[PDB]
């Protein structure tokens, strides 16, 4: 049935991410599933997680592995290691997926069927003391690729010979990817930070033409931003970010909303997604970065369905739908 698994990143340096799973039927969540299912802990900053074919990847950014998991059992089925520090997954085949990471300047490729590292995409003008590729999304034989930490750019790969073809800089650090309805991508810089080596400006939100790579729209937001998580819903037609409050906005937007979906309540919007097929939103809240974080579930109008607690630093949801 429906279910979302919700990924818990932990605190850096600590390894206690837990992976969480919630029963939208029941409103139900069950806490710590991973371990429960197989006697051993995920690891450190569990970052992102996809389901293809009835096979859950959780990508387990700084354990060095991705673990495969049967998403009805909860059990390992296999493992991949040897990841620099690994952030996504995409899948291009059954046989062949990308591993983006962070603190290298090469993209893994993998053969999901065997579980084996099976060649490597080197970045331009990249090396392994920042570098940094992160979410992915297709577009024909293309994938476009944001590279955040340190880095101000947008790939794009060629999926045929494995190479980067081409590459856009915009404002620093693109945090996130997403692809509308029309075949443009956006995505949201989180502007660095103050005291940052790199950088440290106000955040923009990019709408890019996939066919031309251009950049079409600019939306400047403040100093002091540290906004994230650019997300669609199911039609790709509705975009949803996190800037302290949770925004959302059509995607033929010529102006930013004045209203917010969520408001920001001092606390830590840290993750988001919407429900692809009942547009129901689901956000993740840090809290603290320390206590237990929490998921709300809202209506398409912004009415609160449930809340529930999950594990620390809740940071990214996978749909089982
Ligand atoms: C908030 C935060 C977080 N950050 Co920073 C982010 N985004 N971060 C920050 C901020 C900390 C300052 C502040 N006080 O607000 C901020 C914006 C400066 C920052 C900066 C960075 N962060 C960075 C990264 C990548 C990470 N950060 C996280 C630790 C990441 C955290 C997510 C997570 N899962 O932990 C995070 C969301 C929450 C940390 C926290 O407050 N914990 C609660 C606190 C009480 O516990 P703590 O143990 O004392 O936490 C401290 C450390 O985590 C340290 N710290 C924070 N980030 C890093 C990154 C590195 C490499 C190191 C060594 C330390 C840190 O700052 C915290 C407060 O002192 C990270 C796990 C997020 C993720 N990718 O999921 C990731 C590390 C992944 C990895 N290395 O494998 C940056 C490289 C990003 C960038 N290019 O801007 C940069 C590195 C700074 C550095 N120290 O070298």
């Amino acid at each position: 049935a429906s279910g979302l698994f919700i990924t818990n990143e932990g605190n850096f340096q600590y390894s206690n991410a837990t992976l969480s799973y919630y029963d939208p039927a029941t409103c139900e969540v069950e806490n710590e599933v991973f371990y429960r299912a197989n006697g051993f802990k995920l690891g450190d900053v569990a970052q992102s997680m996809v389901i293809r074919d009835g096979i859950g990847w959780i990508v387990v950014n700084n354990s060095h592995v991705i673990f495969a998991i049967d998403i009805n059992t909860f059990k390992e089925v296999g493992r991949i290691t040897g990841f620099t520090s690994p952030r996504y997954i995409h899948f291009l085949s059954d046989e062949k997926a990308y591993v983006t990471q962070i603190w290298d300047y090469r993209i893994f490729i993998i053969n999901p069927k065997t579980y084996e590292i099976t060649g490597y995409i080197e970045c331009p003008d990249m090396d392994m003391e920042s570098g940094s590729t992160e979410q992915m999304v297709q577009y024909g034989k293309y994938v476009y690729v944001n590279c955040w930490s340190y880095q101000n750019r947008i790939l794009k790969i060629d999926t045929e010979t494995d190479k980067v073809v081409d590459e856009l800089t915009i404002g620093i650090q693109p945090t996130s990817l997403v692809m509308d309805k029309y075949n443009k991508m956006w995505t949201i810089t989180d502007g660095g930070y103050e005291g940052s080596p790199y950088g440290y400006e106000a955040p923009s939100l990019y709408r890019i033409d996939a066919e031309t790579f251009t950049v079409e729209k600019q939306f400047k937001f403040k100093l002091g931003d540290w906004p994230s998580e650019v997300q669609l819903n199911g039609t790709r037609d509705t975009l949803y970010w996190i800037n302290n409050d949770i925004w959302r906005m059509p995607v033929e937007a010529d102006r930013v909303p004045v209203r917010p979906f969520l408001e920001f309540r001092d606390t830590k919007y840290y993750g988001l997604t919407v429900n692809p097929n009942n547009g129901e939103v689901y956000v993740a809240d840090a809290i603290d970065y320390q206590q237990q974080g929490i998921v709300y579930r809202y209506s398409p109008q912004g009415k609160l369905i449930d809340e529930f607690y999950v594990g620390i630093i809740p940071g990214a949801f996978c749909w089982k739908l």
